[PDB]
């Protein structure tokens, strides 16, 4: 129980700090700013992971700020005191144990424990290579469901991070910082400047829903960073293409390891077919035209030559489509519509930016899925470091793999 408390205490303290905010303006704003600064420092891994003295100083500063708190809101101070208590507990003995343990410098309980250990290793290996994809997908989804300025920056950053891998660290850092900045939306919500989109504010009714998505995005980024850090720590301490025919377990292991490495072109073409059948717009027509153009090439060598261009303007076309989908507030509008022989149905069929109607900017997630598939194909495309068939007997059907073959 002592070890469990030493482990699951920083997360509890952070959750309490988040719950303290969201509402009074000054105190909530200060607490949110402190939490965002701590999370950004952890993402940079310069203080929470490299200058732990700064982490202790931040904990002490948070405690001092909570104590500097000293009207029908008698129960409101009930929330701060609990927070203070939590901080005190975290500073009592949890800080030193967490810091010391984080640094790297039917009696079937045994079988089940071993099973959890091996499943934990498997989950570590899977998530250390797939957290980035989920993070990018969730940011894309958040951007598309809320079409507005200050969100195009994240969409562009991720649409350029997926194809070229060298952006992935910096982009993530940039994305985190950007999210922190846009987390300032609460300050816009608590303002009194109604006086009665490029503004990038919606004035959320519950003061939490309008920032909940961005809090989730920041949490996902912090989760990816923590997963990478834990993988590095747990790896500091302590393919099967030839075993393909040993047994069916080896075959399925090979598939789990290199499914995309085997059928990535197929996955990309089918994702493109799904996107074209999903959108049914003129963007879909252009996608199909270029797909036919790419398919005209015979072997994998010409497709290899043409692939980087394909990815480049795929990224460009996603950015352009999002830009078109993103304002009615702007006086900009069709002058003839403000006539023209184009009715509203055709304007809703063309991906034209309307200012009273709105194109459904959610099939762009399908196009972004196409983009991530193409980028992953390009990544795995240049990997070239690894009588001809020794096994002609699968016609003879001597093993369980053979009749499947």
């Amino acid at each position: 129980v002592t070890g469990i408390y030493v482990k699951y205490w920083i997360y509890v303290c952070a959750g309490m700090f988040i719950v303290v905010s969201f509402l009074v303006v000054y105190k909530i704003v200060y607490m949110f700013l402190f939490l965002l600064c701590l999370t950004l420092f952890q993402v940079y891994y310069t203080l929470w992971r490299k200058l732990l003295r700064v982490f202790w100083w931040l904990v002490v500063a948070y405690t001092m700020l909570v104590l500097i708190a000293v009207s029908e809101l008698f129960s409101s101070i009930l929330i701060p005191g609990f927070f203070l208590l939590a901080c005190i507990l975290q500073l009592h003995y949890f800080h030193r144990p967490f810091m010391q343990l984080t640094d790297l410098e039917l009696d079937l309980a045994a079988s089940f424990s071993a099973v959890l250990t091996r499943i934990q290793v498997f989950v570590r290996r899977l998530l250390e290579l797939h957290v980035f994809k989920l993070v990018a997908l969730y940011t894309v989804w958040v951007a598309l469901k809320e079409v507005s300025v200050m969100n195009l920056l994240l969409v562009v950053l991720w649409a350029f991070a997926l194809p070229y891998p060298r952006f992935r660290p910096m982009a993530s850092c940039l994305s985190t910082v950007w999210t922190c900045i846009i987390i300032v939306c609460k300050m816009l919500y608590q303002l009194k400047i109604v006086n009665p989109n490029w503004f990038g504010v919606r004035k959320g009714y519950p003061n939490l829903g309008y920032i909940q998505n961005h809090l989730q995005i920041l949490l996902l980024l912090v989760f990816e960073a923590v997963v990478y850090r834990r993988q590095e720590h747990y790896r500091r301490q302590h393919g099967t293409r030839q075993r393909l025919d040993q047994d069916l377990l080896s075959c399925l292991k090979y598939f789990i390891n290199f499914f995309f490495y085997k059928f990535g072109l197929e996955i990309c073409f089918l994702m493109a077919v799904n996107v074209i059948g999903q959108r049914m717009n003129f963007m879909v027509i252009l996608h199909g035209c270029w797909l036919v153009a790419i398919l005209t090439r015979r072997r994998r060598e010409a497709i290899a030559r043409l692939w980087p261009n394909y990815c480049l303007f795929l990224t460009l076309f996603l950015l352009y489509q999002y830009l078109l989908c993103l304002p009615p507030a702007l006086c900009i509008d069709y002058p003839w519509r403000w006539a023209i022989p184009m009715n509203s149905a055709l304007i809703k069929w063309l991906y034209l930016p309307d200012f009273f109607r709105a194109p459904n900017s959610t099939n762009l997630i399908s196009d972004f899925l196409l983009l991530l598939c193409a980028s992953q194909q390009w990544q795995v495309f240049s990997a070239e470091r690894t009588e001809p068939n020794p096994i002609p007997n699968f016609i003879h059907c001597r093993s369980y793999l053979d009749m499947l073959k």
